[PDB]
Order: C-alpha cells, then sequence, then structure tokens
C-alpha cells in the first residue's frame, strides 16, 4: 500500500539488495535534452557490477535500437547492449508482427524514420516504400513531425476497413526534443485518429502492461522482485503498479512531490509512488 516514502538508508539497502532488476524510464530520469543527470551512469555501473538487471523503457520512438544503443554510450552509459533498450517502437513492431503473421499487406505508418526502421527490421512492410500497393493492414500512429491533414485523410480511408489495425506506440502528451524544448506527443495524434475513424486504438506503450509483456518475452523479471523507476506519475507510476512492480518517483522530471501527494489524499492510489528520491544517484549509497 503505497506510500511515496523516502528511500534512503536501511530502507533504501534492502528495498535495493531484495530486488533483482530495475527498469528505468529515460527521459526526465537518466537526462533531460542533453543534460544528464548527475550520478546516473555510476548507478548503472554499480547496479551491475552488485549483478543487478538494467533495463530501459522509453515511449520515445525517433531513435531505434542500433542509434538508441549509440546514444546512451555517447552521454556516458557505457556497458549497455541493444537488447536491454526497449522502446514504444520495438513493441509496436513486435505485436504487429504477430498480428500480421501467417504469411501479407504493408502498415500505413505516421511516424518517423526511427519507428520506420524498428518496423522493418521486424520484418514488416510499410505503405510508403517502394514496390508499392500492397494492402494495407494496419495503420499505426506515433509522433510524427511531418503530420498533415492529407496523411491524416489517408489514415482514415485505410481505417474505413474493420480489419484494418489501428495501433498507436503511446498516449504521452508531450515528446522532449534535444535541445529541452518539447512539444505534442503522440497522444494528440492518436486522439485525433481515433476521432476521426470514430476508433479506439490499441496502445502498447506504457502506461499498457503491453510493454511489459514485450519485455518479459526476452528476459526472466520477477514483478514482486523488480523496481520501476520513473519521472511521470500519470505514466511510469501507473505503469508499475498496473504490472506489479516496486515502483519509485525520481524527482528529476516531469512531476513533482505535491503531485504525488495530492494523489494520494485523493484516493488515486494507483499514481501514487512506493517511494520516492530525490535522484537516481540517491540509490548508489544502497549498494
Ligand atoms: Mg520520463
Amino acid at each position: 500500500m503505497a506510500r511515496c516514502e523516502r528511500l534512503r538508508g536501511a530502507a533504501l539497502r534492502d528495498v535495493l539488495g531484495q530486488a533483482q532488476g530495475v527498469l528505468f524510464d529515460c527521459d526526465g530520469v537518466l537526462w533531460n535534452g542533453e543534460r544528464i543527470v548527475p550520478g546516473a551512469p555510476e548507478l548503472l555501473q554499480r547496479l551491475a557490477r552488485a549483478g543487478k538487471n538494467t533495463l530501459f523503457v522509453s515511449n520515445n520512438s525517433r531513435r531505434a535500437r542500433p542509434e538508441l544503443a549509440l546514444r546512451f554510450a555517447r552521454l556516458g552509459f557505457a556497458g549497455l547492449r541493444a537488447e536491454q533498450l526497449f522502446s514504444s517502437a520495438l513493441c509496436a513492431a513486435r505485436l504487429l508482427r504477430q498480428r500480421l503473421s501467417g504469411p501479407s499487406g504493408a502498415v500505413f505508418v505516421l511516424g518517423g524514420e526511427g519507428l520506420r526502421a524498428e518496423l522493418r527490421a521486424a520484418g514488416l512492410r510499410l505503405a510508403g516504400d517502394p514496390g508499392e500497393d500492397p494492402r494495407v493492414r494496419a495503420v499505426l500512429v506515433g509522433y510524427d513531425e511531418q503530420f498533415s491533414f492529407s496523411r491524416l485523410t489517408e489514415a482514415c480511408a485505410h481505417l474505413r476497413d474493420p480489419d484494418c489495425l489501428l495501433v498507436a506506440t503511446d498516449r504521452d502528451p508531450w515528446h522532449p526534443l534535444s535541445d529541452g524544448s518539447r512539444t505534442p506527443g503522440t497522444g494528440s495524434l492518436a486522439k485525433k485518429v481515433e476521432t476521426a475513424s470514430g476508433r479506439q486504438a490499441l496502445v502498447v506503450g506504457k502506461p499498457s502492461p503491453y510493454m511489459f509483456q514485450c519485455i518479459t518475452e526476452d528476459f526472466s523479471v520477477d514483478p514482486a522482485r523488480t523496481l520501476m523507476v520513473g519521472d511521470r506519475l500519470e505514466t511510469d507510476i501507473l505503469f508499475g503498479h498496473r504490472c506489479g512492480m516496486t515502483t519509485v518517483l525520481t524527482l528529476t522530471g516531469v512531476s513533482s512531490l505535491e503531485e504525488a501527494q495530492a494523489y494520494l489524499t485523493a484516493g488515486q492510489r494507483d499514481l501514487v509512488p512506493h517511494y520516492y528520491v530525490e535522484s537516481i544517484a540517491d540509490l548508489m549509497e544502497g549498494l
């Protein structure tokens, strides 16, 4: 029964000591734009040497795994493997691969090159690619910098066919840019498409539990022995509760302690973290 307690001292040593793994959200937790959270790279190294699994979850779709791995290495996060990285783009690609199996058809993507790349790596054919004309069997909505009313209308035409799937990477209100600014996230486009088409999308990214299924397909992950660390209550903490994980709010990102406390006293227990730290650097003393 959470809680929102301060994670340090004996509590920290116990909670971290029993943990077999830690799942980290990235933006607002490891970094903000190109500003790394002080102590973040060292924590990850200490966790690995402590024998604990470290996995990474993000609703950012700008980078496919290879490029995402290269980013981690640039900001000073060494010794990570691509297999530890779980983006909403990766999980959407794997969902679509399964649903479009039994080999037919193509995916119409509202989104960028990183998303397209992950889909191609899952062996999916895309509607915008050459040798065109295949039937569109799914529309995938992701963060789309080049969105236009022309492509919305195109997407809705494909969705006239009830058999055409509608999938969204996530419903985040905001997408963080490298320069510290932000712009509306997939949430706005998803609702636009859902409203225009009169449909409800299959959402794969957190707080959807499907992201967790994606993870547990590749890794042995006991949710009762795993910490979920994030900076947004409505996405990361909710995700943790839905998956049965211990949740930790870090304060270096979007959500504030006051917000955490407002949900508590308002009875929204799924939006209240079990614990909080000022930054993930504070977890290092538990090791
Ligand atoms: Mg975040």
